C-alpha cells in the first residue's frame, strides 16, 4: 500500500475487467505437463538467461526444428503464469490488434490531464502484432529430472551484439516497428511484458523476422494493481520502478524499448549503464535533468528510497549531444530524436504508447510500404 498519488494506464486500461478470471488468474490453473521428452530430440544449447538453459531441438513426428526452455527453480507461480500468458497470446481467435481501430475503446483513461497526452499522430490501423509473439507448443517435465520445461517455435538467431551494429537505419525502422505491433498487442491483451530487450528479442536476419521472446516476467494488468518493481534487468528499469512507483503499467514496456532504441541509435551499450541499483537512477537522471525528476516526484507524491539522497543536481544533456561521427547515419535527423524524447519520460503517462509510436514520422518510411 505504497502510492500516495494513484495512477491508470492510458489505454487498455480495463481488458482484465472485461475479460474474467479463466484468463487472467494464473495462480488457480494446473499445469498439464506431458509426462514424456519421448516427442522430442533434445540437441544443442543454443542460448540461456537468469531463469533458464535453452536447448535447440526437432518435435520428431513433423521434423519442425524447436527449442526447449528448461526452467531453473522458481516459485511455481511464476512458471503457471508464464505458460498462462504464452497460451492467452497464442489462442487468441481474433486478436483485437486484426479489428477496425476504435478511438474511444482505446483511449480509456478520461482523466483530463492524462487526455493531453494524446498525440496528433497515431498508427490506426489493422496490424498483424499477435504474429511477432513468440509460439508455445509444448509443455515438458521429464519424469527422473523432474525439469520443468516449455517447447516454443525455433528462431535462427544471432546475438545483439553481432548483428545490431550491422543494420542499416531503415532495418532499424523496420524491426523497431514489428516490435512495436508485438507490443501493441500484448498491450491490447492487457498483458504487460516488462523485461523488453536485446536478449528478449529474437531475430532472424536473412527472413527479416522478429519474434518477441521470454513471458517469464509478463504480468496481467488490472487498475490500480501495486506491482513488484524487482522485475526486468538493471539497465532497462524505468524510473519508477526505481524510485517504487509500484503503480505502473503498460507504458513501462516502452521506457524499456526507448533505452533499447536510444543505445542502438547513439551507438551506447546500454544506454543507461549504471554500477548498481542507486546508480542506475544517477545514470537517468544525468541525461533527462534534475529538474523535470523533482516534478515527477512532485506530480505523484514520490517519496524517494533512502540510497538517492546522495544524487547531485544535474542539467539535462540535449539528446544532440549523443551524436557523433560513428552514429550520424543513424542519429542524425530530427525525427528520430523526438521519437526517443517522447518514449524517454519520467512521467509513465507521458510517454508514447505503441501505437502513437508507430504513427510517428520516424516510422513514415515504413509505413509507406505496407500497403
Ligand atoms: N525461440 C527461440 N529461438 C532461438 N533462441 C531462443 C528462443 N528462446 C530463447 N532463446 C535463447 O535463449 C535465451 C534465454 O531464453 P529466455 O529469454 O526465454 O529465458 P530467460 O532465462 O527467462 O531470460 P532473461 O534472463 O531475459 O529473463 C534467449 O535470450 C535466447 O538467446
Ligand atoms: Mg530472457
Ligand atoms: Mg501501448
Amino acid at each position: 500500500m505504497k502510492c500516495r498519488v494513484w495512477s491508470e494506464a492510458r489505454v487498455y486500461t480495463n481488458i482484465n475487467k472485461q475479460r474474467t478470471e479463466e484468463y487472467w488468474d494464473y495462480e488457480n490453473t494446473v499445469i498439464d505437463w506431458s509426462t514424456n521428452t519421448k516427442d522430442y530430440e533434445i540437441e544443442n544449447k543454443v542460448g540461456r538467461g537468469k531463469y533458464s538453459e535453452v536447448f535447440q531441438g526437432v518435435k520428431l513426428d513433423s521434423k519442425v526444428k524447436i527449442v526447449i526452455k528448461m526452467l531453473k527453480p522458481v516459485k511455481k507461480k511464476k512458471i503457471k503464469r508464464e505458460i498462462k500468458i504464452l497460451t492467452d497470446l497464442s489462442n487468441e481467435k481474433v486478436p483485437p490488434t486484426t479489428l477496425p481501430f476504435q478511438k474511444d475503446q482505446y483511449y480509456t483513461n478520461q482523466k483530463e490531464d492524462v487526455l493531453k497526452f494524446i498525440r496528433p499522430y497515431i498508427f490506426d490501423q489493422p496490424h498483424n502484432g499477435h504474429a511477432n509473439i513468440i509460439h508455445l507448443f509444448d509443455i515438458i517435465k521429464d519424469p527422473i529430472s523432474k525439469t520443468p520445461a516449455l517447447v516454443f517455435e525455433y528462431v535462427d538467431n544471432v546475438d545483439f551484439r553481432i548483428l545490431y551494429p550491422k543494420l542499416t537505419d531503415l532495418e532499424i525502422r523496420f524491426y523497431m516497428f514489428e516490435l512495436l505491433k508485438a507490443l501493441d498487442y500484448c498491450h491490447s491483451m492487457g498483458i504487460m511484458h516488462r523485461d523488453v530487450k536485446p536478449h528478449n528479442v529474437m531475430i532472424d536476419h536473412k527472413n527479416k523476422k522478429l519474434r518477441l521472446i521470454d513471458w517469464g516476467l509478463a504480468e496481467f494488468y488490472h487498475v490500480n494493481m501495486e506491482y513488484n518493481v524487482r522485475v526486468a534487468s538493471r539497465f532497462f528499469k524505468g524510473p519508477e520502478l526505481l524510485v517504487d512507483y509500484r503503480m505502473y503499467d503498460y507504458s513501462l514496456d516502452l521506457w524499456s524499448f526507448g533505452t533499447m532504441l536510444a543505445s542502438m541509435i547513439f551507438k551506447r551499450e546500454p544506454f543507461f549503464h549504471g554500477t548498481s541499483n542507486t546508480d542506475q537512477l544517477v545514470k537517468i537522471v544525468k541525461v533527462l535533468g534534475t529538474s523535470d525528476f523533482e516534478k515527477y516526484l512532485l506530480k505523484y507524491e514520490i517519496t524517494l528510497p533512502r540510497e538517492f539522497y546522495d544524487m547531485d543536481q544535474y542539467i539535462r544533456k540535449p539528446w544532440h549531444r549523443f551524436i557523433n561521427d560513428g552514429n550520424k547515419h543513424l542519429s542524425g535527423n530530427d525525427e528520430i530524436i523526438d521519437l526517443i524524447d517522447n518514449l524517454l519520460r519520467y512521467d509513465h503517462q507521458e510517454r508514447l504508447t505503441a501505437k502513437e509510436a508507430m504513427g510517428h514520422p520516424w516510422f513514415a518510411p515504413i509505413r509507406e510500404q505496407i500497403e
